[PDB]
């Protein structure tokens, strides 16, 4: 396995390529996407963390889930600002990197990984997620549709399963990896479907679990019918309500992931 | 004044007096209420929080600090707090595995005090009125400020003894059997019933949270911060702060009497 092939007693020494600003300016949040570069010894599958020690040569690390797919060169993770102005501590240490700053990891950690055989036997999906937890699904999807930045008007995917996404952040400039989600659903609109969840609309609240209470029928016909494997990343909450709605197997609960934070 | 008198530098010594379940059987949580005896070296402010060092020890050198609210008032021997136990797969969160296999009289580590969720400073002289906004362990520095205000003593609870403010309280939770500190909060609605009010919301029971709640009854919180110049509280979740404010807003000294810790 890749778990654990780096620890805080001996991270690796990356360097950050590009460090980019991921909302447009209608968002409340401050998200940047991290180009890093390790020299490809930083070893990891799609939906793996990794950890980043900040201010490293306290070692403290904090999990972040890689946004890049395991084919890519340089590997990539997208970091919220926690603000209250005082900073998070990896917070702070982020917002004041620069490109081209060392920066240290902790070995792949976590198991919210794809099926092992996902491409050949072309395995559905729903990826339910808020905020920063839609990033293992880009990593899925650049995987599964072989996406490739400097060569997007070809393709070369192999996968014709069918990918739901269900989507909660604040507004629409609050939708992290945007470029991506909508060129998948461009190059690929027989392969997914993607429902947006703005906590904007309102002043009730409605969240990305009560879509999928409102879908309560065509969610559950997609994970019964179609075998889809299910995921959960974000808030905590998302999960009873979901998980009410199937309950309402054993077999079945392989087919259940759930990362929350 | 107190702040970081104790610091990952020098962090205080602390021996864990009791380790108490503050939930009840229906609840899907797991919390508990620590008393810490610090020997009255710990100096806090009601409204503070204390780091604890997992682990901390005179294994690696991780010394990652967590915050956690303080609940008791100053005027008590030890010091209380309440710890929401954090679960995936099964594993625990750092600090949660920690404090699951906490015994007592075992060592842990505090720093402090932190943060400025704090009272006025002649609140029970004046006799100010307040609106307090939590969810989970968000109630922890509410029960502090109850403590303080109304004179509890654990020891003594037959005693008045008590300020003659009126307070409001907006709480959170899963269920009945996730209200924390339900035994204070229950004794001061049945102690102080004309100086409390509190309203539950259960998530258990589209989506509807404590801030919902408040919005249903928007017109009443808007005469209870105006009319009455209630201090307003919010600590919990940081999604509360948005609907809360909005109505406040339909400026520059009301700014003054809001106070916000989210986590
Ligand atoms: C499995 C997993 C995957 C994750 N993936 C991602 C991801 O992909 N992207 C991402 O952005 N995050 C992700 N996270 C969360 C991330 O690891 C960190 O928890 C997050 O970045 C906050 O860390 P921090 O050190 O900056 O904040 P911390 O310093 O650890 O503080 C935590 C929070 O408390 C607040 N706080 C700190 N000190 C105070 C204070 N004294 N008073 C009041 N408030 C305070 C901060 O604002 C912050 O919001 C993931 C977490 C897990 C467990
Ligand atoms: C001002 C302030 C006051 C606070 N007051 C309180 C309080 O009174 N009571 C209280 O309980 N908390 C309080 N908190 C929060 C508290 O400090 C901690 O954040 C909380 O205890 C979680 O810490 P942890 O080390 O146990 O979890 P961490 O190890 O830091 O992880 C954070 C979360 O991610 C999950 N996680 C960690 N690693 C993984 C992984 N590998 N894979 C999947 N999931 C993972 C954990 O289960 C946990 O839910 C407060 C925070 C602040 C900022
Ligand atoms: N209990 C909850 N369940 C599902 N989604 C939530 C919950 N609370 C907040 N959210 C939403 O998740 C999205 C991402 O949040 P974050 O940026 O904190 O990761 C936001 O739209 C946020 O709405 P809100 O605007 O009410 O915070
Ligand atoms: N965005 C939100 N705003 C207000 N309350 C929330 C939000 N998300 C969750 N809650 C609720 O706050 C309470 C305390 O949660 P916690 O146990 O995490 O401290 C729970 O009832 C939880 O409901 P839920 O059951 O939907 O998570």
């Amino acid at each position: 396995n890749f778990i654990n092939l780096y620890t805080v007693k001996n991270p690796l020494k990356c360097k950050i390529v590009d460090k980019i600003n991921l909302v447009r300016p209608n968002s409340p949040n401050e998200v940047y996407h991290l180009e890093i570069n390790h020299n490809g010894l930083f070893k990891y599958l799609e939906g793996h963390t990794c950890g980043i020690i900040p201010y490293y040569n306290q070692r403290c690390a904090r999990l972040y889930s890689i946004s890049s797919s395991n084919n890519m060169e340089n590997l990539s993770v997208a970091i919220k600002i926690h603000k209250y102005t005082n900073y998070g501590y990896c917070s702070g240490f982020i917002k004041n990197l620069k490109i081209n700053d060392d920066i240290y990891l902790t070995g792949a950690h976590g198991y919210f990984n794809l099926p092992n055989d996902a491409i050949q036997k072309n395995t559905n999906f729903i990826f339910i997620a808020t905020g920063t937890g839609i990033s293992p699904y880009i990593s899925f999807l650049k995987k599964l549709f072989a996406y490739d930045k400097n060569n997007l008007y070809n393709r070369n995917s192999n996968y014709t399963g069918y990918i739901t996404i269900y989507y909660g952040v604040y507004n629409e400039d609050s939708i992290l990896y945007l470029n991506e989600l909508e060129y998948f659903q461009k190059m690929y609109p027989n392969n997914i479907n993607i429902h947006y969840v703005f906590s904007y609309k309102q002043n009730t609240s409605f969240y990305v679990q009560d879509e999928i209470y409102k879908r309560k029928t065509e969610f559950l016909n997609l994970f019964n019918n179609y075998k889809c494997e299910l995921y959960i990343c974000g808030k905590k909450s998302i999960r009873y309500k979901v998980m009410d709605i199937l309950k309402s197997d054993e077999k079945k609960k392989k087919r259940v992931h759930v990362e929350v934070y």
